[PDB]
C-alpha cells in the first residue's frame, strides 16, 4: 500500500516526452498515487493517465521559489487547466530569510488561491537552506496560508529529507497537513524510515525499487 | 568599455534583500549594463536603479525552462510591470530535445511577444545539456522568434561558457543577436576570452573583480 504514497518523479531540465511516457506507464503499473512532472508536461502525463486512478502532480515556482506571488499563481491556474490535481509550490526562500513573513504567507496563499480547491497544494520549505527554527516557521505560514502538505526539498538543492526534519515538521503541523518527504529517498529502507518519522507522502524517481522491496527488476 | 558588457549577477534561492541592494550600488559604482536578480527581487532592484543607465535584468522559466509558454509569457509580462527592461528566458530544453522544435519556437516567440519591444529578449540555449547540432538549432529558433540575445548557460545545470560554445553561437546568429557568455565567467582573463570568442554580454557575478582587473573592493 505503500505505492499510494509514493508521487513517482522526473523533473531533471532534459527529460524527453519518451520518459515522461515511461514515468507515466511505471506509474499505471505499480499504482502510484501519482507522476511528478514539471508544468511543460501536465497535458502529456494527463493523457497518458487518463482514466486510472494516477493523478498528475507538478511543480511551481520550481526549484527555486524565487518568482513572484502573481506568476505562482498564473502557473498553477494554468497547470489545473492543463490536467495537473495536486501542484508542489517552492516557498520564497529569499524572503523567509528577509524576515519578510507576511510575503511569504502571501506568496503560499496566491497559489492556494488560484487553485481554489481543484488541486492538492503541496509547500517545498528547502529544509537544507533553513535553520530549524525557519523550518518552522514555514510550516505555520504553510498551514495558515490554506496548503495541503509541507514537503521537505526540491532535490535540486544541497540536501534531501532527514528523519529529524521530517519529524519536526510533522510537529509542527500536527494533524492540520501533510508531509512528503523527498530528496536521497532512494530505496525502501529509507523510505520505511520516513514514513516512521511522519511522512505521508515520499517524493522520488526510485519507487519502483521502493515498492518491491528491493526484488524487482532494475534494481540497480 | 567592458563594464557596460557586464550583466551584474545574484541568483542564489537563499538571496536576501540587503544582499539584492547591495549588487544595485555596485553596478550604479561601474556603470554595468544591468544587474540580473530573480523576479522577486525586480521591484526592488528598479527602485534602487531608476535613474541610472543600469537596466534591470531579470530570468524567465529559471533555472530549468521547463514550464509552459503561457507561463513565461505571463512571467515576462509581470516583470516588466515590475520594473524589468531586460529578460533572459531558458529554453524548453527537454521540448528540443526531443525534437519538438515548433514548441521550442512558440515558446520562445511567446516571451518575445510579451515583452513587445518594452523589454530585451535573451535566450538561454543551455549548452552543457546539448549536443553541438542541438546548440546552432536552438540559436536558430532563437532568432527565428524574434530574440535579441542568445546566452549560454543558466549556471544551475551543469556546465558554463566556453569560448568553442561562444563561438559556435556567434557563427550560428551571426549578426543578428548578441552572444552573452555565462557560466564560471569570474575574472577578466576569462571575461577577454569569452569576448574575443564572440560575446558581447557577460553573465557573471564577479563584475566588480572582471572590470577592475583585481583591484576591487574584498576580490577574495
Amino acid at each position: 500500500n505503500i505505492a499510494k504514497m509514493i508521487d513517482h518523479t522526473l523533473l531533471k531540465p532534459e527529460a524527453t516526452e519518451q520518459q515522461i511516457v515511461q514515468l507515466c506507464t511505471e506509474a499505471k503499473q505499480y499504482g502510484f498515487a501519482a507522476v511528478c512532472v514539471n508544468p511543460t508536461w501536465v497535458k502529456t502525463a494527463a493523457r497518458e493517465l487518463s482514466g486510472t486512478d494516477v493523478r498528475v502532480c507538478t511543480v511551481i515556482g520550481f526549484p527555486l521559489g524565487a518568482t513572484t506571488p502573481e506568476t505562482k499563481a498564473f502557473e498553477t491556474t494554468n497547470a489545473i487547466e492543463n490536467g495537473a490535481r495536486e501542484v508542489d509550490m517552492v516557498i520564497n526562500i529569499g524572503a523567509l530569510k528577509s524576515g519578510q513573513d507576511e510575503l511569504v504567507e502571501r506568496d503560499i496563499r496566491a497559489v492556494v488561491e488560484a487553485a481554489a480547491g481543484r488541486a492538492l497544494v503541496k509547500v517545498i520549505v528547502e529544509t537544507a537552506l533553513l535553520t530549524d527554527e525557519e523550518k518552522v516557521r514555514a510550516c505555520q505560514l504553510a498551514v495558515k496560508a490554506g496548503a495541503d502538505y509541507v514537503k521537505t526539498s526540491t532535490g535540486f538543492s544541497g540536501g534531501g529529507a532527514t528523519v529529524e526534519d521530517v519529524a519536526l515538521m510533522r510537529k509542527t503541523v500536527g494533524d492540520r497537513a501533510g508531509v512528503k518527504a523527498s530528496g536521497g529517498v532512494r530505496d525502501w529502507k529509507t523510505a520505511e524510515a520516513m514514513i516512521n518519522a511522519g511522512a505521508t507522502r515520499i517524493g522520488t524517481s526510485s519507487g519502483v525499487a521502493i515498492v518491491t522491496g528491493g526484488t524487482g527488476r532494475a534494481d540497480y
